[PDB]
Parts: structure tokens; C-alpha cells; sequence
RNA sequence: GGAUGGCAAGAUCCUGGUAUGCUGGGGAGCCUGAAAAGGCUACCUAGCAAGACCCCUUCGUGGGGUCGCAUUCUUCACCCCCAGGGGGUUC
DNA sequence: CGCCAGGTATATACCAGGATCTTGCCATCC
DNA sequence: ATACCTGGCG
């Protein structure tokens, strides 16, 4: 069902864009502009504001589960160990406020007599200490914890400052001390600081550590008189803390056995490969040589190299002292099968670092380890090698034989080389035994233990495979959809050409090795990358000017070029990017710099003249295809039902009795929807909806009002709580929530044909939530919402009258981000400042950001870009008078552009929210995937 | 313009934690009130997306573990990839 | 009320150190 | 930035 043509692809990456063009050619001329659109992602950015990426807002919010999961673990376990010990934790009501710092102080300066008083005051304070314990390394132990300065040096500064602050010195003293006697003298005063952004004195500066709250816990200890053995397992019980790690699913895997984890850089069997493979490419002078070395020289240099305890030896010293040849110039290297030889001899030869660094460990501290000194004496190296492992997987996540602890606590302070190698620790070892057996390169090695072509790079990724990068992933996902329908609509691309604007360069690497394996997949002949401006040179010096090829109105009281201003330039830049070739990018980037920091006119050269004769036609092409507004602005639909379900900030309910009067806002208020459903029935007997207006009393203060209900009947003096605000809110965890942002909304509409009347349903994640419809199987966009949904509490009430009345159906669904193209009619229903845009920027395609209110819907230009109207505005409040009457206008509007009454929107006939496929083209057909329709004459739902 | 050794900085997440914050439950100090009942500034305590599932059972009518705000065309339908994950759907 | 148009609240901020990546620099050998 | 508030003007 493919046509085969001959065509080139284009690809402009920005940072919130990605512009691509499918271009056919004649020999090397391009005839049609097959594709080109410009689709305008987010970079990932989940909040706007913070800049944080969706993915990492993710991730923070899970660990905090985990981290409120383990702290429940973990006192639970506290309290385990406080019962039996005889103590007793602050209840949780009913104590003194300032109970937990007299206890933490009182216990710090006298000894406590009484038995049981002592120990509800230790329980007091452990169970306070748990529940407030500073911070400290999570990499560190509880014993490393005991081995530091007790008390800080933060402390003790602060504790300075506060003797000469308040003009007491406090023996010893504790910040529990402080705590409490400030809590005493000065009271209202807050312990931690904080910022929002007053006015307010706080009692500390930094944040507190866990050493010097290990350090108040012994002070209570040495005054009152504890064991060794209950003191240690409490401390242990109020400072555990789970060690960090890394998941076992995010490390790499090795690409010649891909069951097998990349291994460790201080595993002993890499040092034993990178020697081996160090040696196994050395050449020795015969002649008119040369030579490989002799078995007995080469395990004469692999010994040499395993056995130092530092990297002294160079190649200079391998050639002289251990070959024992002439000069040092008789011995080089070859790296490559058919490749150039060399050899800096000053430089040193690699060693077994880790075996060096166990080494000086043992020579430094072999007191503090007597056995595993000896241990690591008589074993061979296959046993240490597993040791090793063992030792660098513990200490990264991630035993193994008679380990007794007091040494092995020591053992954990040993630094070992950190990182990962790209072959696995099986994978190195056999290709080891394979170059130490047979005296084989490192390439030939591969061939012996796994079936490898000569030679082979590690396998590049495909298309269809992550890079983790939330930017670039925007730009990969739009890619291959793009290249996956251009192919199937068309032949395979000729060639394939990206332009980039370090941070995007591992955008470069990543784009440029998935189209590579496309290439060769596919068979394209040249794949390149760009970097950085090639197009603003090839366009500026062949005459096209977007503001010019866009009939766009000036913008500034001067003479600029206004190019980033209609967001069509990404795709024209991939248009123009098509008729490229390396040497004519080469020859204009370097022109582009030579003029733009060192009469005159340039340049000129073989490859240039002949790209230019055969890229003439592109100034018309261009013209032609933006007059029929063939190229296209697309923004991708997020229908997935995820997200926030609600706002963060829990609200405390308000009450009201059944008896008393109610209004419409007090009764769509109501949470209980059994509740709600009672004074439904009582405001129209025979209504599914509540169709109340706010603002104006519905029920009396019926003084002997019941409402009965299946659980209970309600009294007249009974109180049923209320949400705190007349908007979308749920209950969570005993409080009130708002809503988040919509996920979508639905289009009704209802009268006659030739003049009807809309509205919308603006559906969130709470209503999908409250309704049970997050289940499997679930169409979002037409499944019913029950009425007590905030969905429907706040719909438009001419809407809520329209539906129940049966005339008003569901016709279809927005989105944010979907289109809405006016046709060639326009915006009609113009209206105030909106007039006075349309006046200087006669726009038609625009894009939904959002549902306002029950009546309006948030509309801004498809075209025209938010960020460079965002830099007029903010020039136009820094230099005045630099901008026409059109900057004034763009300026002004951009902040919130469209703020449309949905019924001056949807009253246009034939306008048509278009739905495009990834090539930038309206899927008309009712087919599987979204597609476009027309608000004004479209089937209703069933 | 190649090869090799080393250094530094940046980027993206991942893991574990610290203070705040909010709601519920408390009460040291305090200001308005003849009251009566509500605000203040701190501190103590539980919880922090709604929820979906497993497991071990000594069967405790109680306990241990995972997932839950990413992958921008939900769900339904076709075409693909090396039996679970990842992709594409031309107007 | 229909239709605009201004104004404003949202949870937020640290830590150390792995895994996965990129640039820029230094030096010594062809 | 998004979804709330108030409020003018007819």
C-alpha cells in the first residue's frame, strides 16, 4: 500500500519543538514538499513554574511514599522496643506541649530518682528523639555515626551564639536543653527556620544532626545510669536508617552476553583484562620487524603489572627493565585490527588498583584487621576476585565467607575505584583466559568466545527505545512516529538530516545513533547532524525571510527580523535542512562565524555553487505551500487518564444543619453523596440533577425537616458537613481537596440545526476517580459521570437543564492542546480586545489550554509563539516606545491570550477541530485513532 | 588530522533521608470579651495523593511485602519487536 | 445573566552519592 | 499556568 518515491527527511530539534519535512527530489532538486509540520511539545516539564520534568515530580513523590512507609516501619518498631524496656511514648493527647523538651533537659542535668518516673521520661524522650532526629550521610552506619565530633561544630557555634545571645551558659548543653529553656523564657519562639515568600525571631540556625542528638541521648545515658546493652539497641532503634542503593534494573547490561550485568570497575577481573588486553596488542622491533611478544615475555609483563603496589612502571621501563631491549623505541602498540601503531613511552602502564589499594589498606591499618590480612595472603585470586565483588556490590546494591565483624566494619571505609565497565565479569574473564591462553588481540579474543564479525561496534539503539532524558524523549517519540508513516506512506528516505540548538549535544549522540540503526536497517545513504545555525546562514543567504514568507506585520519600531516569531519557522528550517550535504553545512557554519566576529561579500566554491543551482526552486516551493497553509503547527493530545488527582492542600469542612435554609451554592456543597442525593430529591422529587442556581435560597428552614437515608435519618438539628468553597473538591484522608486541572471536557449541544445552543462538561481526574471509571476497559470521554460528580455539581446550569431536559446529547470531547481551525470564515464573533489582535494577526488555528470557567474555554494562537511575545513584554516595561502599535498588542494579549465564551466559539459553522497524524495531516476518517469533526454537524454519541 | 593515558565541569534520573507545610487530635504562653467563643505566636501527636493487589498463616478476625502523578493518539481495532516489556497506525 | 477583564492561590526546600550520559582541558606518541 | 474570585456594563 506504499508508492515508492524518492524523498529526504528533515529534522530541526528545539528545546519545547521539533520541526520535520518529508521533501521529494528529482537528481538532486526538490520537486513537492511532501510533509512539514512543526509540533510543539513541553520538554517534559511537569510544573511550568519549578521547571521540574514530569518523570522526576513522579519520582519524588514516590519516594516520599517510601520514606513515610519505612518511618511508620520504624517507630512501630521503636515502640516495640520501649515497651518491654518498661518506658513509655508521649500519647498522643492530653500531655504538656512542652512535656518531650523539659524530659530531654531534666534527664540531661539531674538524676531522675523514682523508677517509674524515670521511665516514662526516658520513654518520653526517646520516643520525641525517634520522631525528630536530625540529619547525617545516608551512605554512613550507626556505627560510623558514633565516630564523629559529639557535639557538632555547627552546634557548638550556634550554642555560643545563644549563650551570648540570652546570657546563660547551659552545661553541658543539649539542644534539648535549649529547646526547653527557651520554650520556658521566651515563649511562642521557633526552634527551626523556615521561608515563604516576614517578620519573626527564630532559635536555631542550621539544621540539626543526628550526632549531636546521639550526642544528648548519651549525655542521658552517662546521668542516668544505663546499661551498655539497652543504650546501644535504643540508639540503634532511633537512628536506623535503610542504607541507599541502587535497583538492580538500572544498571547496564553487558552487549555481548546480555545476561549479564556490566561489572563493577574495581572487580579484579577487569584489572586482569585491562592488563591482558593492554599487552596483548604490544609489537617488538625485528627488523624491518616486527613481532608479537613471546608467551614467556608477555606473562613476564602480566605479572610485572598485576604484582606493583603503584602505577610506576612505564612503557619505557616494560621495554628496558623487563624485555631487556635496546631502547625504548623498539617496543609499539597497534589498537585495531588493520590500524595505525604508536606508543607514548612516558606514559605509565595499567595496574591492578583495587589489589594496590587493598594493599595499603592492610600495610596502614593491619591492627584493626588481623584475620582478613591474613585472609586476603594465601587465597588465590579466584576466591579475592569473588570477595571483591562482593565488597563493591554491598557497598553498592546489590557475602560471603567467615566475616567476623569488627573487622568488617573497618573494611567499609576502604575506597574503592568507583563506576562501571561495559563488559560483564563471566565476559572478561573468559576473554582473559582466551588471550592468556592462545596470545590473542582483544578482537579475535571476542570471536573465540562468542560468534562476532570482524569487526563489530556494540549493537546501537533503535528508535523505539528510551534515552531517560524527558526533553529529548519528546523529540524521539515525535521522530518516529513522523519517519514510521513517512516510510509508510512513502518510499524510505534517501537521506536524513538533524539540526540541534551539551545539552543538547548527548541529544545530537542519541538522535544521531538511533537513525543510524534506522539507516542501516532500512537502507538510507547518508544520515548527518548538524550543530548549530547551518539553516539561518543557508536561508538569509538565499533570500527567505520568515516574516516575509508568512505575510506577518512588523513588530518593533525598527527594522528586525523577526524569525522566531511564527512557530512555522521549525518546520521550513527541516524544509531547507533536506538539501544539505556535510561538506556544504561545513563550508557555510565556518562562513557564518568568520563574518559574525572578524568589502565584504562571501563566499564561494565548487560545492556551493552547485547546491545553489540546484536548490533555486525552494523560494517558490515555499511560497506555493505556505499560501495553501499547508505547513502545519501541532501540539500531541494527552489523553491518558494520569495524573494529580487533586490539589495537595487538605481544607477543613464547614457544617450546616438540615433544618436551617439552604442555598444553591450551600447544597452543591454537600460531601456525602447520599446526603446530596436526599436534598436532590427534595429540591425536584422526579431529578437526576441539581439544577439550583447559587447565589439564591431553594429551601426553607423546614423546622421539622428528615432526610432518610438507608444508613440513618437525619434530625433537623443534625449537621451535615460541607465542602469550605462553592467549587470541584473531594474528601481525601478526612479533609476537603480541590480539584486538579481538567483532564478533558465534553461537548454538548442541543435546539435546532440552524441555531444551536453549547456547552461544556468539564471532567477532572477527581470525577473519574469518585465514579470508579480508572478501572480497566474504560472509555474516559463517554462514560457517565453519576451527578453528585463535582463534574456535574458545577456544570453550566443552562446545560444541567438542557440534559435532563433530554434534548441536550454529548457530541464530542476537547482536549488541552487540540485544534480549532475557523476555516476560511474566521473568528466571527469578535469581541474587545480580542478585535484589536485580530486586526493586526488574522489568525485561524488555535489551540485549547484550558476551561476556564462554566462558560468559557481558553483559546491561544496556534501560530505565534508565547516566548518571544513574553520577551516584548517584558522590553516594552524596560525600553518604551520600541515597538508598534502590533508589538503594543502582542504584548499585551500573550499572558492569557483567548479567555472565549464557549457559546461565541462553537456557534461557527463549518469550524473544525482538526486532529492531525504525526506527517501533520487531518485524519477526517472515523477510523480507531482521534480524528477531526465539526462541533456545529456532528452524530451524538451512540 | 589519528592513537593513547589522565583531569575537570556540566546534564538526566535513581536511592535513602532533613526541616518546614496542610488537615485531624492536643494544650505552654498571650490578646480581645462582665460574659459565651472564638482568634494569636510556639510546641506535642497521627496522616499525606483516591486506591489496586499479593504473601505467610502458628489461622493472630491480626500481621509482613510490592505497585499508585514517567513513557503526551484513554478504551475499543489492526501491524510489529526480541512471553513479559517496548513500538506503529498513512487522510 | 452574557460577556469581558483584572486579580490571585497553588506544597517547598535542603542533603550525599550512585547509575547513565555529554563537553572542555592537559600530556605524549605517530 | 490554570481555575478560581470579583465586578462593569449592557
Amino acid at each position: 500500500g506504499t508508492v515508492p518515491v524518492t524523498w529526504r527527511l528533515g529534522v530541526d530539534v528545539g528545546e519545547r519543538s521539533i520541526g520535520l519535512a518529508a521533501v521529494s527530489y528529482e537528481e538532486d532538486k526538490p520537486k513537492e514538499i511532501l510533509a512539514a509540520v512543526s509540533w510543539i511539545h513541553d520538554g517534559g516539564v511537569g510544573d511550568e513554574r519549578s521547571g521540574a520534568s514530569r518523570l522526576a515530580l513522579r519520582g519524588m513523590a514516590r519516594r516520599a511514599r517510601r520514606l513515610r512507609r519505612f518511618r511508620r516501619a520504624r517507630l512501630r518498631d521503636l515502640d516495640m522496643l520501649l515497651s518491654e524496656l518498661g518506658w513509655t511514648p508521649l500519647p498522643d493527647k492530653n500531655v504538656s506541649p512542652v512535656d518531650a523538651w523539659l524530659a530531654r533537659k531534666r534527664l540531661a542535668e539531674e538524676y531522675v530518682v523514682d523508677e517509674t518516673e524515670r521511665r516514662r521520661l526516658l520513654g518520653y524522650a526517646v520516643s520525641h528523639m525517634a520522631r525528630h532526629r536530625g540529619w547525617r550521610n545516608p551512605w554512613t552506619t550507626i556505627k560510623d555515626l558514633k565516630n564523629l565530633p559529639q557535639p557538632s561544630d555547627s552546634w557548638e557555634r550556634t550554642r555560643e551564639s545563644l549563650e551570648a545571645r540570652y546570657s546563660v551558659s547551659l552545661e553541658p548543653g543539649t539542644v534539648g536543653q535549649w529547646a526547653g529553656y527557651l520554650l520556658q523564657r521566651a515563649p511562642g519562639i521557633r526552634l527551626n527556620p523556615t521561608q515563604q515568600s516576614l517578620s519573626n525571631a527564630t532559635a536555631f540556625e542550621t539544621r540539626l544532626r543526628q550526632e549531636d542528638v546521639l550526642w544528648e541521648l548519651r549525655c542521658i545515658a552517662d546521668v542516668q545510669g544505663l546499661p551498655e546493652d539497652v543504650v546501644s539497641n535504643v540508639i540503634d532503634a532511633v537512628f536506623c536508617q535503610k542504607r541507599p542503593s541502587v535497583p538492580a534494573e538500572r544498571i547496564g547490561r553487558d552487549p555481548l552476553d546480555p545476561s549479564q550485568l556490566r561489572a563493577s570497575r574495581a572487580c579484579l577481573e577487569f584489572q586482569e583484562y585491562r592488563i591482558v588486553a593492554a599487552v596483548a596488542n604490544l609489537r617488538i622491533r625485528d627488523g624491518s620487524g616486527s613481532r608479537p611478544l613471546s608467551l614467556e615475555e608477555r606473562n613476564a609483563v602480566i605479572e610485572a603489572l598485576l604484582a606493583q603496589t603503584e602505577r610506576s612502571l612505564t612503557w619505557s621501563d616494560i621495554a628496558l627493565e623487563i624485555l631487556k631491549l635496546p631502547n625504548e623505541s623498539d617496543l609499539t602498540s597497534v589498537p585495531e585490527e588493520d590500524g595505525p601503531s604508536s606508543l607514548a613511552y612516558s606514559q605509565f602502564a595499567p595496574f591492578d588498583e583495587t589489589s594496590a589499594r587493598i594493599a595499603e589498606f592492610i600495610a596502614k591499618n593491619r591492627r584493626k584487621i588481623p584475620t582478613f590480612a591474613q585472609w586476603w595472603q594465601e587465597q588465590d585470586r579466584t576466591s579475592r576476585s569473588d570477595l571483591v565483588a562482593a565488597l563493591a556490590d554491598n557497598s553498592i546494591a546489590g557475602l560471603l565467607v567467615h566475616l567476623p565483624d569488627a573487622e568488617l566494619e573497618a573494611l567499609e571505609g576502604l575506597a574503592l575505584p568507583s563506576g562501571r565497565v561495559a563488559y560483564s565479569r563471566l565476559t572478561l574473564s573468559g576473554l582473559t583466559r582466551v588471550m592468556r591462553d592462545d596470545g590473542v588481540d582483544v578482537h579475535n579474543a571476542r570471536k573465540t568466545c562468542f560468534g562476532v564479525d570482524d569487526n563489530w561496534r556494540p549493537p546501537l539503539p533503535a528508535l523505539h527505545e528510551a534515552t531517560g532524558h524527558p526533553v529529548v524523549d519528546r523529540n524521539l517519540a515525535i521522530l518516529r512516529k513522523f519517519l514510521s508513516s513517512a516510510t509508510m506512506r512513502w518510499g524510505p528516505p534517501q537521506s536524513i538530516v538533524v539540526e540541534l540548538g551539551s545539552a543538547g549535544g548527548y541529544a545530537a549522540v542519541a538522535l544521531r545513533d538511533r537513525l543510524l540503526s534506522y539507516g542501516e536497517k532500512n537502507g538510507v545513504a547518508q544520515v548527518a547532524v548538524f550543530r548549530g545555525g547551518v539553516t539561518a546562514e543557508a536561508r538569509r543567504w538565499l533570500d527567505i525571510s520568515i516574516e516575509r514568507l508568512f505575510s506577518r506585520v512588523a513588530i518593533f519600531a525598527q527594522s528586525t527580523s523577526t524569525k522566531r516569531l511564527d512557530r512555522r519557522h521549525h518546520a521550513v528550517d527541516a524544509v531547507v535542512l533536506t538539501t544539505l550535504t556535510p561538506g556544504v553545512a561545513k563550508t557555510l557554519a565556518d562562513a557564518r562565524s568568520r563574518r559574525v566576529s572578524a568589502s565584504t561579500e562571501e563566499p564561494q566554491s565548487p560545492a556551493y555553487r552547485q547546491w545553489k543551482e540546484s536548490c533555486s526552486g525552494l523560494g517558490d516551493l515555499l511560497i506555493s505551500t505556505a499560501a495553501r497553509d499547508s505547513i502545519a503547527v501541532a501540539a500531541p493530545l494527552r489523553l491518558r487518564p494520569t495524573g494529580a488527582l487533586h490539589e495537595e492542600t487538605l481544607r477543613a469542612f464547614s457544617e450546616h444543619t438540615v433544618g436551617a435554609a439552604w442555598k444553591g451554592a450551600e447544597l452543591r456543597r454537600i460531601v456525602e453523596p447520599e446526603v446530596y442525593a436526599a436534598f436532590l430529591a427534595l429540591t425536584d422529587p422526579g431529578g437526576r440533577f441539581l439544577k439550583v442556581s447559587p447565589s439564591e435560597d431553594v429551601l426553607p428552614a423546614d423546622e421539622n425537616r428528615h432526610i432518610v437515608l438507608s444508613d440513618r435519618v437525619l434530625g433537623p438539628r443534625d449537621r451535615v458537613k460541607l465542602f469550605p468553597d462553592d467549587r470541584g473538591s473531594i474528601r481525601v484522608r478526612g479533609g476537603a481537596a480541590y480539584i486538579a486541572s481538567f483532564h478533558h471536557a465534553r461537548v454538548f449541544r442541543w435546539g435546532s440545526s440552524h441555531s444551536p445552543s453549547f456547552a461544556l462538561l468539564r471532567v477532572s481526574l477527581a470525577d473519574l476517580a469518585v465514579a470508579g471509571l480508572l478501572r480497566d476497559g474504560v472509555d474516559v470521554f463517554t462514560a457517565e459521570l453519576p451527578p453528585w460528580t463535582p463534574a456535574w455539581r458545577y456544570a453550566s446550569i443552562a446545560l444541567v437543564k438542557a440534559v435532563e431536559s433530554g434534548d441536550a446529547k454529548q457530541v464530542g470531547w476537547l482536549v488541552p492542546g487540540d485544534e480549532l481551525d475557523f476555516g476560511p470564515e474566521g473568528v466571527t464573533t469578535a469581541a474587545g480586545d480580542l478585535s484589536m489582535f485580530l486586526k493586526y494577526f488574522p489568525e485561524r488555528h488555535w489551540v485549547v489550554t484550558g476551561f476556564e470557567d462554566d462558560k468559557r474555554i481558553n483559546l491561544k494562537p496556534a501560530f505565534l509563539s508565547a516566548e518571544q511575545a513574553e520577551v516584548l513584554r517584558t522590553e516594552r516595561s524596560d525600553r518604551p516606545d520600541t515597538l508598534t502599535e502590533a508589538g503594543e498588542i502582542l504584548a499585551q494579549f500573550f499572558p492569557r491570550c483567548w479567555r472565549a465564551t464557549v457559546a461565541k466559539v462553537l456557534c461557527h459553522p463549518g469550524l473544525t477541530v482538526i486532529r492531525r497524524t504525526a506527517l501533520g495531516q487531518p485524519r477526517w476518517r472515523r477510523g480507531h485513532l482521534p480524528y477531526s469533526w465539526r462541533p456545529w454537524s456532528a452524530d451524538p454519541w451512540s
